[PDB]
């Protein structure tokens, strides 16, 4: 079948930002028909992912829960109620969310509607490698079908995917955690060898079968006969397909591929690119493979035998990989350094703490965290990626001397550093005070990550040439900022003065000897790295279990 179908009427609207106007470009891009050839090693690795999936015990969440899982500014319902009367437990809001789910358990085959747009991401102007990316389509359902599919399927999209890939699951590691398995896998290997394998529209490449074959694995889990009939009426109705319509209501035409607005489409793309990667590495007989897959993000690090036998296994993985409908966008290549490896745009680098011992962190190029921070500063932005990107890259040198310096500096001058604000991890929407980033960072990087230092020399220039290419002023001039906004940050106490001392010690002539926070250990991170949630519509406030008075 075609991955999509389109009936003429435009994809209407609701350093460059993309627009609608870009719409027709990436149509063309992921509009083509799917041939999948499915062979022993596919089944193989399928049966044995089902037999994971086995041991999972999934619940039905109640309304309430769902209705808590939904973002304060998450799209309006057409049946006349928004994000806020859902998360009030509104009458009408839950009455029509009712109705909704009734209609998952009585009907099993009227395909559900649903609304496509162009996604508006920031991206930085770069006339050197050709020009402008078209903007990415986003295809979701409607606000009621969004709560019923955290009812029948948030705990299995948060626990199953673990169960199935175990340490292969990229979405329950921190940045760090990504860090050590990456490293314990390279160095677990005599002779390492790595690649990063990039699917060209994954989405699109997404068939029927791959979405049947995706619920064959969640009927594995110990079900409530409702969630049971909701996954299956939710698969033939809304995850194989179904209609399209533009922001003015208008039929744009038909989808059967994967819709990136749906809480399966982590969970689904993590398992389908799981599924045909692990076939794929048996196909082109790579010998002890360690995979790390994040929704499309697939790298794979195994035994290297030889140069030439190298670049022979990925041509024939590739081959594997295109008959079961995942050709490579760029063609893979091998990497004989951990270093070298790129993966969702990050790549490992290593730095010494206070005591000369050396420190393994998660670093990428700076180019668009810094194109998107000054588009965030020139205009109110919903989502704050600079606030997700001083959280992610707490330990770079960017994140530390750039973005938090720049922010911490808005922030005292409008007085707005306890004014929580909205960033996303893994998809999933959180709502973080400025004020706790101390705490997060020791956390999910270790207390060493305010000590950094011994950068590397290839690091340090694709910093400094960035900001030459962005206009943004050198390193010298970010650390005498530093030191007033540190300054200020002290004379203040509490949880500022904390931001003060910990995340500008770097900015200090003689630096601070820096004790844990003992604060830190009562934020409660239990939901944060459990699983990705891109297009899923979560939200989570961040919550502090059990405060000392004098903390
Ligand atoms: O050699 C020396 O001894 C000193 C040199 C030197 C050079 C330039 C300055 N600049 C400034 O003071 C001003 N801009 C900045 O002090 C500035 C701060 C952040 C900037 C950012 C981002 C950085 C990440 C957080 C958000 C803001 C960008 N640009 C910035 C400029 C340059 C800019 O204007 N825009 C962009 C566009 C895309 C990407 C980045 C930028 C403020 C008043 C006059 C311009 C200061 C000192």
């Amino acid at each position: 079948s075609m991955s999509y179908t389109w009936t003429g009427a435009l994809i209407t609207p609701c350093v460059y930002a993309t627009t609608s106007r870009s719409a027709s470009l990436r149509q063309k891009k992921v509009t083509f028909d799917r041939l999948q050839v499915l062979d022993d090693h596919y089944r193989d690795v399928l049966k044995e992912m089902k037999a994971k999936a086995s041991t999972v015990k999934a619940k039905l969440l109640s309304v309430e829960e769902a209705c808590k899982l939904t973002p304060p500014h998450s799209a309006r319902s057409k049946f006349g109620y928004g994000a806020k009367d859902v998360r009030n437990l509104s009458s009408k809001a839950v009455n029509h969310i009712r109705s909704v789910w009734k209609d998952l358990l009585e009907d099993t085959e009227t395909p559900i509607d649903t609304t496509i747009m162009a996604k508006n991401e920031v991206f930085c102007v770069q006339p050197e490698k050709g020009g402008r990316k078209p903007a990415r389509l986003i295809v979701f359902p409607d606000l009621g079908v969004r709560v019923c599919e955290k009812m029948a399927l948030y705990d299995v999209v948060s626990t199953l995917p673990q169960a199935v890939m175990g340490s292969s699951y990229g979405f329950q590691y921190s940045p760090g955690q990504r860090v050590e398995f990456l490293v314990n896998a390279w160095k677990a290997k005599k002779c390492p060898m790595g690649f990063a394998y990039d699917t060209r529209c994954f989405d699109s490449t997404v068939t029927e079968n791959d979405i049947r074959v995706e619920e064959s694995i969640y009927q594995c889990c110990d079900l409530a006969p409702e969630a049971r009939q909701a996954i299956r009426s939710l698969t033939e109705r809304l995850y194989i397909g179904g209609p399209l319509t533009n922001s003015k209501g208008q039929n744009c035409g038909y989808r059967r591929c994967r819709a990136s607005g749906v809480l399966t489409t982590s969970c689904g793309n993590t398992l389908t690119c799981y599924l045909k990667a692990a076939a794929a590495c048996r196909a082109a007989k790579l010998q002890d493979c360690t995979m790390l897959v994040c929704g499309d993000d697939l790298v794979v690090i195994c035994e290297s035998a030889g140069t030439q036998e190298d670049e022979a296994s990925l041509r024939a993985f590739t081959e594997a990989m295109t008959r079961y409908s995942a050709p490579p966008g760029d063609p893979p290549k091998p990497e004989y350094d951990l270093e070298l490896i790129t993966s969702c745009s990050s790549n490992v680098s290593v730095a010494h703490d206070a005591s000369g011992k050396r420190v393994y962190y998660l670093t990428r190029d700076p180019t668009t965290p810094l194109a998107r921070a000054a588009w965030e500063t020139a205009r109110h932005t919903p989502v704050n990626s600079w606030l997700g990107n001083i959280i992610m890259y707490a330990p770079t040198l960017w994140a530390r001397m750039i973005l938090m310096t720049h922010f911490f500096s808005i922030l005292l001058a409008q007085e707005q550093l306890e004014k929580a604000l909205d960033c996303q991890i893994y998809g999933a929407c959180y709502s973080i005070e400025p004020l706790d980033l101390p705490q997060i960072i020791q956390r999910l990087h270790g207390l060493s990550a305010f000590s950094l230092h011994s950068y590397s020399p290839g690091e340090i220039n694709r910093v400094a040439s960035c900001l030459r290419k962005l206009g943004v002023p050198p390193l010298r001039v970010w650390r005498h900022r530093a030191r007033s906004v540190r300054a200020r940050l002290l004379s203040q106490g509490g949880r500022a003065a904390t931001c003060g001392k910990y995340l500008f010690n770097w900015a200090v002539r003689t630096k601070l000897k820096l004790t844990p926070i003992p604060a830190a250990s009562q934020l409660d991170l239990s939901s944060w790295f459990v699983a990705g949630y891109s297009g899923g519509d979560i939200y989570h406030s961040l919550s502090r279990a059990r405060p000392r008075w004098f903390m």
